[PDB]
């Protein structure tokens, strides 16, 4: 029969008030013989009615895919409420339940430090700007770089690493042309995490 | 039936000539029912009889786990020789074969940079010393911290991260008491990788 997959909002969506976090209930392997699918949604066990269900869609394997999207309140998700998708279909003897909620654990505020390139890297035509983010908990986090308030794309970020104290750390590396670093351009490492005041903090880095 | 997992030598073992690297063939889910397991090993497809099978061990789940280890020559591993473990068990209709060799791809020399603590971190009573190693290929690498010859306790190293150019980078974070840093003690990041000269380099960091 059909299977159900329940997706969480992205961290950044729950941590920025102007964004809209959603959880997504995807239903695959629905048959032509039993194509009707019903969604029921619950927040902490209370039925909720404002989900948006798109009409079913083809799939090249002759099964249907159907998705229901539930907008969540930023505060509900961050406060650990449980989101349940129920999904009914005639091929099933019993409707399928999936539940999802934010990672548990006592939250711990990231500390964020920017580190300029080693002097030894100064020969090269590109140099590395490092943002260390440490001491955070829930591992869920967003780290981004900008300059002139616009995104700097050329970075990579390590996964969270469990530290000796049970918190997480990571590093992000932004690679820039040496000239930009030498012209005194200011670069900024932005971190969004639930344990941050207003869920955000920024540290800047420039030639000293 | 049983499952088999074939593991490579530790990079520190392949890269230091005084050490002896081994490939490890482990068989789990071996039944009491039919407990016999035979091992045939091959390097570049020719059989060796140089391997050592360890005596079976009953686990907490009642199954047996059975380990064969094959010593490899450093140059054979580094020159890309292929090692095959063939495992035969009565509960197998046919032997399970696993082959392993070192990661393919043109070797690229790590650039190793030490980064001192951010000034903002001086308000803590411990500080972070950062070792950035980038531009390396095979991701296989060993990175260690020490001071005055002695290995440092409190450090953690991210896994290798695939960079935009197809090389890897990582960071290693060493945590020390601020006083040690401000005392003027010298700390050293040691890196072992196939594409380094003598497979080894070390870079120091201290307060000026
Ligand atoms: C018929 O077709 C459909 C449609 O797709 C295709 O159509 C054509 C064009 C071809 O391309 C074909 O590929 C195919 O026909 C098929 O539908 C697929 O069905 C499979 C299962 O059979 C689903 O696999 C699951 O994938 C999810 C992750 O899915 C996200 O990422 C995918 C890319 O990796 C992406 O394709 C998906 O769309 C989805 O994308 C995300 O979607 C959300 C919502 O919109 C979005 O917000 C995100 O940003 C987006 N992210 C992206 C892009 O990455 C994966 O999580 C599932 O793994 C779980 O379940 C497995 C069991 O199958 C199990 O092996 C894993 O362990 C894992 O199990 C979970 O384990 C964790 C931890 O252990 C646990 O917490 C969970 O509870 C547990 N859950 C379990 C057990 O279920 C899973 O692999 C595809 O998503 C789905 N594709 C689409 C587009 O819907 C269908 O299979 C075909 N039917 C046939 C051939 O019979
Ligand atoms: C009964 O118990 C036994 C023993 O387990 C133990 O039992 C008691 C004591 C409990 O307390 C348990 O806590 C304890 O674990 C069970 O045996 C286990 O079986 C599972 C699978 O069922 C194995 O999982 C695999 O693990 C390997 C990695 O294993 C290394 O890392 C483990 C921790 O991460 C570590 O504990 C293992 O010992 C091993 O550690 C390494 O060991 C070597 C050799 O000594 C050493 O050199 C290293 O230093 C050391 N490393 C570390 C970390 O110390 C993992 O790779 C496997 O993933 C493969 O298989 C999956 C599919 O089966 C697949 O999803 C993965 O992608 C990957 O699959 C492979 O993928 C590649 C490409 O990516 C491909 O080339 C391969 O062909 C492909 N294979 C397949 C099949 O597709 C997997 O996660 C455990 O290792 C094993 N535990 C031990 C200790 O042996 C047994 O399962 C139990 N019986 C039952 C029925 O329940």
């Amino acid at each position: 029969g059909p299977s159900v997959f329940l997706f969480p909002p992205k961290p950044k969506d729950t941590l920025m008030i102007s964004r809209t976090p959603e959880v997504t209930c995807v239903v695959v392997d629905v048959s032509h013989e039993d194509p009707e699918v019903k969604f029921n949604w619950y927040v902490d066990g209370v039925e909720v009615h404002n989900a948006k269900t798109k009409p079913r869609e083809e799939q090249y394997n002759s099964t249907y895919r159907v998705v229901s999207v539930l907008t969540v309140l930023h505060q509900d998700w961050l406060n650990g409420k449980e989101y349940k998708c129920k999904v009914s279909n005639k091929a099933l003897p019993a409707p399928i339940e999936k539940t999802i909620s934010k990672a548990k654990g006592q939250p711990r505020e990231p500390q964020v430090y920017t580190l300029p390139p080693s002097r030894d890297e100064l020969t090269k035509n590109q140099v590395s700007l490092t943002c260390l983010v440490k001491g955070f908990y829930p591992s869920d986090i967003a780290v981004e770089w900008e300059s002139n308030g616009q995104p700097e794309n050329n970075y990579k970020t390590t996964p969270p690493v469990l530290d000796s104290d049970g918190s997480f750390f990571l590093y992000s590396k932004l690679t820039v042309d040496k000239s930009r670093w030498q012209q005194g351009n200011v670069f900024s490492c932005s971190v969004m995490h639930e344990a941050l005041h207003n869920a955000y903090t920024q540290k800047s880095l420039s030639l000293s």
